[PDB]
């Protein structure tokens, strides 16, 4: 009866560790996502493969995983739209990302290309930075007729991330993009965007912001996306700022934990039992557990805020960073999907189904399960 | 370093409601797993799309659904040998087979095939028994050399079903399956067994007491399945009979619960803390403590009992029973997978991790957990 749909660049990962050399020998920038040619991806990876350096391989995409972690935490389905090559060879990377993919995570809306889906190549450097190395192939050839008008019309969010606007110049991927925007705001379905690293926002950030204005509900980011692009370093300020173009922002902070900030309506917040935690918006937490509303069903809006440290109290060690915020998206896609179908089950139009600072909590365990398992995808769920 | 191995007939279930005239058009009888022709199957499924009958398609098939729950419960390596389309469109039921199957049972193994997979219709009658129509497709046509040696020299065990052995003459799975046990007896693999429907046993018990004793380390079978097999009408002892021939017995009894029986070194046996129980043997589950062992490496074998009630105390409902009895061997299964990383990771050797009693506990809670859903395939872990 409920369910979440999102667009994503069909994505395979394929993971090495590597030399600062190899970085440089083909044009790369640690911490970067970067689009490559084709005779880069395939020298590329012939090294990898010549040198038996690729540690792993599994479904990727920011989306692909945000959708995969969703149905994986809420035994529910998630819908996925994207391409998937026409012809599947077994043993090929479309077979693979078939199989690795969450069994709940509806593939029978991808559209049939004529060409390999993407490959991720995911370079861990000496130094422990992690470089993105994109070879498309067709993965930006969805076109907006392949967008289902029911799919969205009954979907409790569409998530999207920026990486849908990188493309090359006449690729149908961004107008697909904005066909479904368009039916969401045709049946009231919030859209939810993620940023996609914080050199690629920094090309733009007030074409973003206005993108936020005009289209989006929800806003994921971490810490440097975030600076990049609100020009706030500290993450309470950044998703305050933000709060100006969406109703809800989750701003993700490494060690320091998360920040939620959304809107409620004066008359149903809820004051927390917390102690009150000092920063540059003082008291900050003091309705923390007050549920989401959407600004536009507020009648008097009161801007509210959470923030909770991670679950891993002290310097427990992390198996692998990769991940662990799109994880904390995907606990918040669960919250408020779980909260469509309590409506449906059945005063104020809610967002959330629990408080910011429920939410918070939930997010914050998504995230540490991911920091504690090499790949960005969850295989079960929570204990 | 861990992993288990399975041999299956791909099989994509279509499930289905139907009438009493329905099962009797299409030359079926209830209860039973039976083989129809292509003229058939394509009637019968014709007809359940014109009356949209349809309920749900998942991936199915005795060996693919145990892989697949193993997979779920232990968030482990899980190989399956079978066949599947060399060539895969989108939506097919090869495509739908891919995307349903959990993400770490690992299916680049499977052999090409230049014909469709397998179909199990699932027909629910008026009457509340399930019956199965199986359109074979190529789904028998694994052949031995398509056994990689490797897989299953560092497997945990080497699980099959008895309909291995159900096909069209001339067809190479039979022989495909003797490759794997042969392989698994040079490098002393557990080869499991899991018995497919009263009936099917019925038509030869003696020849499958023989296999068993020829070549089965592990037996699986409900009540009935192992009265077809020993004679014995009461579940105890026709699972004492069993261990004339193979080393560990799991047989479920539905409402009463389910037993295992097997062999322990006699210096090594543990008692039970628990009331000892009357049964057609005195005091049955006085060793329930004790872990299992293969015969071979006992030099004073005991047999040793447990039995354990249902998880659910009381009529409590039933969603669906489809697969509970396969779901206690996953969990058997990942108790056996856990006692081979433990030894890696380092006396007498054992063949189980736990206790008889333990593993009859949590075989016990897998069962509910695929008695609460209609799918024989859990698409979560247990809390
Ligand atoms: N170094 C760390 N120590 C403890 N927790 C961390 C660390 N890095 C990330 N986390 C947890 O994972 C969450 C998301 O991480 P973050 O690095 O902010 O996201 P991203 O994956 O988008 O870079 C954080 O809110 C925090 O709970
Ligand atoms: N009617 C029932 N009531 C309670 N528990 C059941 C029932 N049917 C099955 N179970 C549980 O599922 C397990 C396996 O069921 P069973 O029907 O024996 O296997 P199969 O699926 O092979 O027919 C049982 O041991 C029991 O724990
Ligand atoms: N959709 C998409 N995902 C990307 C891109 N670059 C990196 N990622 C993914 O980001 C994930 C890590 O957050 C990996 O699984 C990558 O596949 C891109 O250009 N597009
Ligand atoms: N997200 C958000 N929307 C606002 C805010 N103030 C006004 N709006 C809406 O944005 C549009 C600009 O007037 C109108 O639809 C307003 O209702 C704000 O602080 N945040
Ligand atoms: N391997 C195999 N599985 C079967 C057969 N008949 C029924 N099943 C499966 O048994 C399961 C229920 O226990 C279903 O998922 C069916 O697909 C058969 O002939 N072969
Ligand atoms: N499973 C099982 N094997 C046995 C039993 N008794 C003997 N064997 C073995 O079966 C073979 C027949 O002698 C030999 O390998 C014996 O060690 C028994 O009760 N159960
Ligand atoms: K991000
Ligand atoms: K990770
Ligand atoms: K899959
Ligand atoms: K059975
Ligand atoms: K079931
Ligand atoms: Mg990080
Ligand atoms: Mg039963």
């Amino acid at each position: 009866a409920a369910w979440v749909v999102g667009i994503d660049q069909t994505l395979v990962d394929i993971e090495a560790k590597v030399d600062d050399e190899f970085i440089e020998r083909y044009g790369l920038s640690a911490g970067h996502s970067l689009v490559i040619e084709d005779d880069v991806a395939e020298a590329l990876y012939q090294e990898l493969k010549q040198k038996n350096l690729i540690t792993h391989q599994f479904a990727g995409g920011t989306i692909g995983n945000t959708m995969h972690n969703y149905s994986v935490l809420a035994d529910d389905r998630s819908v996925l739209l994207g391409v998937m090559c026409s012809n599947i060879e077994i043993g090929s990377y479309a077979y693979r990302y078939l199989c690795n993919t969450s069994s709940r995570t509806d593939l029978n809306y991808l559209q049939g290309v004529d060409g390999p889906i993407g490959r991720c190549f995911t370079l861990i450097g000496e130094s422990g930075e992690r470089t993105f190395a994109i070879s498309p192939g067709h993965m930006n050839q969805l076109r907006a007729e392949s967008i289902p008008e029911d799919v969205i019309a009954g979907a409790s969010a569409l998530v999207l991330t920026s990486y849908l606007v990188r493309c090359k110049p006449g690729e149908p991927m961004p107008e697909a993009t904005m066909k479904a925007i368009e039916y969401a705001k045709k049946y009231n379905v919030p859209v939810v965007l993620t940023l996609g690293t914080k050199f690629v926002i920094a090309e733009n950030p007030q074409w973003w912001q206005q993108f936020l204005k005009d289209h989006v509900s929800i806003l994921a980011m971490n810490e440097d996306e975030a600076e990049a692009l609100t020009g706030e370093s500290d993450p309470l300020l950044a998703s305050d700022k933000a709060l100006d173009w969406v109703d809800l922002v989750l701003c993700t902070a490494g060690p320091i934990g998360l920040y939620m900030a959304g809107f409620t309506e004066d008359e149903a917040k809820r004051k927390t039992q917390h102690p009150l935690l000092p920063g540059a918006i003082a008291e900050f937490n003091q309705y923390e557990f007050s549920r989401a509303m959407r600004h536009k069903d507020c009648q008097n809006p009161l801007r509210v805020y959470s923030h909770i440290a991670p679950y891993m109290g002290g310097p427990e060690k992390i198996m692998n960073t990769n991940g662990a915020g799109d994880g904390a998206l995907a606990a918040l896609l669960h919250d408020i999907t779980a909260n469509s179908y309590h409506r449906s089950n059945v005063k104020f139009t809610w967002l959330t189904y629990s408080s910011l600072a429920q939410v918070c909590k939930y997010a914050n365990r998504v995230s540490y399960q991911v920091l504690n398992q090499h790949s960005p995808r969850l295989t079960r769920g929570l204990p």
